[PDB]
């Protein structure tokens, strides 16, 4: 039972701070770290940070922690509450916060309580984490699906120089017949297009982005897609690596065009696209490399672009801001056939049982599940587990650099070293993993 | 009783293979990972890499996992040797390689091995890690000290574009009286030098290198050390927060002078500095600017330079590349008032009880000790714990920022909050943490 519910303040990969739980049991403290989320709401669960200037730039969450500490513990515990009882636990949770973003408590603060007691469950029913996540999401788990990893190896838009729009460029080893092998290949790219970078733009361009992926000042989409294929073809692993794209998209959208050159500062507004000519040069792209999944490829709410390009689309397309891991967001999206993949962020909804029922649904209308990190990450494995008991078939967390995302990537290879015959990597059928 | 030893691949922090060891025991598993030290030996424990160029760029450690698997994990358990008696494990670890480098058996195999056992001890004593290491070390226990972190902000030299040839920047809060406040303050510090960073050099300058530091394009150490005074000032902590540099001088040392424009690539011999004139620039930079450390501001064999300086540094020297965590380096750097603190890595010398001893040794005359991480870490902590044990009040642990860095400040934050009134921040008494 849970004698004790205890909250901390810790720094998140990006020097921010960020809320710690630990959860008491008679079996020992279990713990969680939550990553850094929005503390103003889409249709998203918020955050909450003290906005106090004098004390880390305005981001501390001594707030956050007072509600575990003052509110949550107190009635948790008296509640008596059974860890293996994960919807009872959140509900009991968003039953004590009651507001739909989860802005009276914060989602930081709940969050951190909805994991810790899913560790806690797993301790008590002696099971591996991985084992009581595909327990609670009723997971087919003979075998386990071990996932394609995204791997970030260079970012535009809004976190580099140059004029490239495009927001993420990700490698993925859908060739290797094990997590292992896949993890080895990545890395081994990975570390290939560093040299070139560091070859072709200079030793500033070796310097890391937020996820470990570099940042050089490229002009455009055709450039850095040009410099990944090179950085494949060198490390020898040629046809066995694929390409993810994160457009980031609604970065880019102003007045119902799409502008990429919004670094501009002087863009010729002759140039912006419309949905449809966007369609296009996605098209051209896709023709000319190997890419197998494209995220937020036009704006959180324009519908009537997803749904067009969709239609021809042939690939992967991921559901990232348009859903914000919200399911009224979800059943529009299914109902007008915009995408077939959905980005999962924990946080973004703030409870596992909110997050499983997320993928269930997408998985009942057919879509894929990539779940994913945030951009201020800890060192916490958690998503490491999910992935495995949602079965997804792909992850999407980081380079192959800073241990905030090596964490994740260490403890796959450990679960798959442990699994034995009992696993399988999903490979190409990353998409539907959850039906391998 | 040790019932298995276990060893597996994992990645550091730059996506390169290192070792994880498992020690089972009837407590349970304790876990090692070790950082990437060297593979090719000064007077260091030599690392043991494939060399296979076909896999990881020839960055394998498939060997060094068999030896542990293969070697050790056999004759350890059948030794049955008592956990608790470190210098039992570590003499015999050291008995089965028989070299002096540990170049039979692989430094990262013997270490891992090492330090799981220290684990293992701990759980047995039923202690805290950071309490057992206090006990193998004879330190102090009442109170325990807590130290100043020295965070890494910004790099030249082997790491940056620019003209600048000194390599680390450190910033140290001796002004905090928590080593809680000390964190926080060192991150707005770090928040808002990247500001500036990002204003001044651009948005590429803003990506950090293998430790969390910025390397913008900095011509002079000047110009950087006024960027980081700047920083100070703006995140209102100014006269709280020193300097401390790292000038990995063996990098510019060239014909018996130093080349402070070694990325020249015509750089003007006439130009290059003598001990005595180098002596001068710093002496210069150290009635500029609040500098309280500086570490091999010499090369690793220039012992007249070491001593000239120090007889009127007047502020803490830091022998790293100088003694390499060498002890009989370290005899010769105390018998030539060389510098007055080491810079201990422990995977410098492969095993915990020499790494202890030589700490002992250092402390015994008179030196300060500074614990430290290495470029290529991991999520494992215990630099965090040992630093606490050895008592020492100084660690060289990254910027705030990339988890391989925060997962070691993390851990202090939470023994900090359980010593409750049994510790004491070192503050400006870092150089004899031990002594307080």
């Amino acid at each position: 039972a849970v004698s004790k519910v205890y909250a901390r303040s810790v720094y998140d990969s990006r020097g921010n701070p960020t809320v710690e739980v630990e959860l008491t049991t008679e079996k020992g403290v279990f713990r969680s770290i939550v990553p850094s989320g929005a503390s103003t709401g889409v249709h998203e669960a918020l955050e909450m940070r003290d906005g106090d200037k004098s004390k880390w730039m305005g981001k501390g969450v001594l707030h956050a922690v007072k509600n575990v500490n003052d509110v949550i513990a107190p009635a948790f515990v008296k509640a008596n509450i059974d860890v293996s009882d994960q919807k009872a636990v959140d509900d009991f949770l968003i039953s004590l916060d009651g507001t739909a973003n989860k802005s009276k408590l914060g989602a930081n603060a709940i969050l951190g309580v909805s994991l810790a007691a899913s560790r806690a469950a797993a301790a008590e029913k002696n099971v591996p984490l991985y084992k009581h996540l595909a327990d609670l999401s009723k997971s087919k788990t003979s075998p386990y699906v071990l996932p394609v990893p995204f791997l970030n190896v260079l970012n535009g838009g809004s976190h580099a120089g140059g004029a490239l729009a495009l927001q993420e460029f990700m490698i993925a080893p859908t060739g290797a017949k094990t997590f292992a092998e896949a993890l080895r290949i990545g890395s081994e790219v990975y570390h290939n297009l560093k040299s070139l970078t560091k070859k072709r733009y200079g030793a500033s361009a070796g310097n890391v982005g937020d996820e470990g992926g570099v940042a050089p000042n490229i002009q455009t989409a055709e450039e850095a897609l040009d410099l990944i294929v090179d950085a494949i073809k060198a490390a020898g692993h040629d046809g066995k690596v694929k390409i993810g794209l994160d457009c980031a998209s609604s970065e880019f959208f102003k007045d119902g065009k799409y502008d990429l050159d919004f670094k501009n500062p002087n863009s010729d507004k002759s140039k912006w696209l419309t949905g449809p000519q966007l369609a296009d040069l996605y098209h051209s792209l896709m023709k000319r490399y190997p890419i197998v999944s494209i995220e937020d490829p036009f704006a959180e709410d324009d519908w009537e672009a997803w749904s067009h390009f969709f239609k021809t689309a042939g690939i992967q397309i991921v559901a990232d801001d348009l859903t914000v891991t919200n399911p009224k967001r979800i059943a529009t999206a299914i109902e007008k056939k915009a995408a077939d993949a959905l980005l999962l962020k924990v946080n973004q909804i703030g409870t596992l049982s909110e997050s499983i029922k997320a993928a269930q649904d997408s998985f009942a209308a057919g879509w894929g599940v990539m779940v994913s990190h945030r951009s201020g990450e800890t060192e916490d494995t958690f998503i490491a587990d999910l992935v495995v008991g949602l079965r997804t078939g792909q992850i999407k967390t980081g380079a192959p650099a800073r241990s905030e995302r090596l964490a994740k990537l260490n403890q796959l290879l450990r679960i798959e070293e442990e699994l034995g015959d009992n696993a399988v990597f999903a490979g190409e059928n990353f998409h539907h993993g959850d039906k391998l």
